[PDB]
């Protein structure tokens, strides 16, 4: 994998739209003392190439680091190519307000809370 | 996943890392996040690992800046997983970034260990 360098856009790219759709994400956060925090979101879909969704069922340091103003970093790499795109934004939590409720009626999992996130930048 | 309360892994946790796809986290001096895969990812001991940084791309810059380093080893299918606080060390080309890049095909990568803080599970 290359070292990504800021795109200047918030906007995906087509390819990089089906990386988010194809691979299993990876999502950071920023802890109360500065420091990072990583782990893997099955659950994220792309809505349009400058915002994604996840679904967040655990509710654990992420969400807590989220609810505590952190922004939210994710990277989507494909290894077969060595490809790869990250993303900085920022989030949008969703806990039982009538929108979550539309998004969560197609799903199975009525008590998660849906974070909609807002790309800042991208990075390639 | 919580605090283990350890700065060493368990046996199932150094092979969560030999076994699977390791991501590393750092952050810039203003705390935006940074995430990204990192396939030379290696244990040394219980409270030690190592990788090679060949890009010196948005981590690198971060971790000359000072971030701490988290890393995640899921075995997602499997539903197992570690996460580790880290600080680095970068070998750039001292001796010991010598002796371990000999045995790579990457002799002008850089060296980074990393000293677990932090076992999370
Ligand atoms: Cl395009």
């Amino acid at each position: 994998f290359q070292g990504m360098k800021k795109l200047n856009t918030n906007k995906l790219t087509e390819e990089q739209v089906n990386l988010f759709k194809n691979n299993l994400v990876y999502l950071a956060t920023v802890d109360a003392d500065g420091n990072p925090q990583v782990g893997p979101k099955g659950s994220m879909t792309v809505l349009d190439p400058s915002h994604l969704q996840y679904l967040e069922k655990t509710k654990g340091e992420a969400y807590e680091n989220i609810k505590r103003g952190s922004k939210v970093a994710l990277v989507a790499a494909d290894v077969p190519s060595h490809t790869a795109v990250r993303v900085l934004a920022t989030a949008e939590v969703h806990e039982d307000d009538d929108y979550a409720k539309k998004v969560l009626a197609k799903t199975e999992f009525p008590n998660a809370f849906v974070v909609n996130l807002n790309i800042e930048e991208v990075f390639a």
